[PDB]
DNA sequence: TGGCTACCTTAA
DNA sequence: GAGAGTCA
DNA sequence: TGACTCTCTTAA
DNA sequence: GGTAGCCA
């Protein structure tokens, strides 16, 4: 249906009124025991968020264009990867935020890979704790650690071994 | 209501029926390229499973038994942490898989932990690869890895910077 | 018990 | 992390 | 476009 | 990953 120079439109629109939205800088663990700093281009938090976006849910944003009499909708973050495929390896492909920031929609904080990949950086010790991901991540994981195990494993008897 | 010694009776009754599971050898890694190899009990595939034992879903089972005229019902890997409280920090715990074997039922392979902890091991390096988890892995998760991520951060225009 | 049933909560 | 709809 | 509304998906 | 009902 679109054409490719169409899209291309869309994501520029899309990246110029994203542009605008207000910068905020966080300061996040990179690991390492190594803080760095991001910054995020987060949508307002009630309307009006911005021209084309509108909130289908409380994180939950769409972008809509109309293009020769045509109204198109995609997802808030699916935009910058319009071009790329929807699929890898049998697997739905989503936008991942590699800040961890819903509200921010700068590009350069988001990625699209599969449902798992994205919820594993959660638990990703960070570019500077060791972080292995072929794309690698911008900031350690909001859940890293060493958890807070109530019990471990244990027998009363003897009839098992590991 | 169940005393503790009625509790414990219960624990050691389940120890009993499932040390006569049938017992499975998997070679699992532990990282650092590392390979141990895991023995886990794993419950029948259909009935009869074992004494007490029922399948409420495809990978569900509960465990019961009656005492003094009334029935008592819990799930079939909650019992080894029946003493232990439900809440840590306010978040309900569960009984996670070390060894990632819904089937299996080996004490020596399950902790009690939150939602989240439990999944975290998910992406875990292993024990060899780096866990810091406080209750150490018994091998590394099954999706820990560099992922297949299709398209990653970008912009076409300039107006954004990390 | 034995053996099924149907329904539930999650964050992205 | 997604889809679609419906008033204006 | 503006701004609200709805249901769905996933394996723990 | 987890709670409960029904019928022999
Ligand atoms: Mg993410
Ligand atoms: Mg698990
Ligand atoms: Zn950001
Ligand atoms: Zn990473
Ligand atoms: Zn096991
Ligand atoms: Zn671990």
């Amino acid at each position: 249906a679109l054409t490719n120079a169409q899209i291309l439109a869309v994501i520029d629109s899309w990246e110029e009124t994203v542009g605008q939205f207000p910068v905020i800088t966080h300061h996040v663990p990179l690991g390492g025991g190594l803080q760095g700093t991001l910054h995020c281009y987060e949508i307002p938090l009630a309307a009006p968020y911005g021209v084309g976006f509108a909130k289908n849910g409380p994180t939950r944003w769409q972008y809509k264009r109309t293009i020769n009499q045509v109204v198109h909708r995609w997802g808030s973050h699916t935009v910058p990867f319009l071009l790329e495929p929807d699929n890898i390896n049998g697997k739905t492909c989503t936008a991942s935020h590699l800040c961890h920031n819903t509200r921010c929609h700068n590009p350069l904080h988001l990625c699209w890979e599969s449902a798992d990949d994205n919820k594993g950086r959660n638990w990703c010790p960070g570019p500077n704790g060791g972080c292995v991901h072929a794309v690698v991540c911008l900031r350690q994981g909001p859940l890293y650690g060493p958890g807070a195990t109530v019990a471990g494993p244990q027998q009363r008897g003897s009839h098992f071994v590991v």
